[PDB]
């Protein structure tokens, strides 16, 4: 019910560079046209980018990237924030997200996706618990991660994920990476979503 409103809000995002799809992977809308997106994808290259079939040129969004407190130290998330110049309004979903959220073992989790491999589709895990800082092969480092148990392939970062805490459903952040049957979001605070619906509405 909830889960799908989150859909509502997720895209198709893909990379292109001289006409062939270089890479590929989810967006999840929040707010106005601020779309969640994995920050590590916008480090290596791009000349092209498509959003939902929209074929966007590099100079019509803009993208912000915070930074995290992990044990009182700061760090640039793996989740940044595209937002478009002119485009379509996705629904305010950052009320649903919180700010000290610690979750509990075991609780299911659900990871809404939607891209050009699999489509619109959701998966379920298992919450583990929290972990520091991931560092990828080639050094794109993932800091104030959470763990969950699942089968994630490539082409679901940037997916919504949501679990549960007393009678309320809390939208934790974006799949960021994984493998190994386990999987990786960078957590994200409500306090930092509306921090920046200020500078944008």
């Amino acid at each position: 019910d909830l889960q799908k409103m989150v859909m509502a809000n997720v895209k198709p995002v893909e990379l292109i560079l001289d006409g062939k799809t270089v890479a590929l992977c989810c967006a999840t809308g929040v707010f106005g046209t601020a779309y969640l997106v994995p920050r590590h994808l916008f480090a290596e290259k791009y000349d092209k980018v498509v959003l939902d079939g929209r074929q966007l040129d590099n100079s019509d969004f803009r993208v912000f990237e915070f930074e995290v407190k992990v044990k009182g130290q700061d760090m640039m998330s793996d989740a940044a924030l595209m937002v478009l110049n002119r485009g379509q309004r996705v629904r305010d979903i950052t009320m649903h997200f919180r700010d000290q959220v610690h979750i509990k073992k075991g609780t299911p989790v659900l990871g809404v996706i939607n891209n050009a491999d699999v489509g619109r589709l959701i998966f379920s895990g298992d919450a583990l618990t929290y972990k520091d800082v991931v560092v990828a092969m080639d050094g794109d480092t993932m800091p104030g991660l959470f763990a969950y148990r699942a089968g994630t392939k490539v082409g679901y970062a940037g997916g919504a994920v949501m679990t549960k805490d007393g009678a309320h459903t809390v939208i934790i952040g974006t799949h960021s990476a994984g493998g190994n049957g386990v999987g990786y979001c960078s957590c994200v605070s409500r306090s930092s979503l509306l921090q920046l619906k200020a500078h944008i509405d």
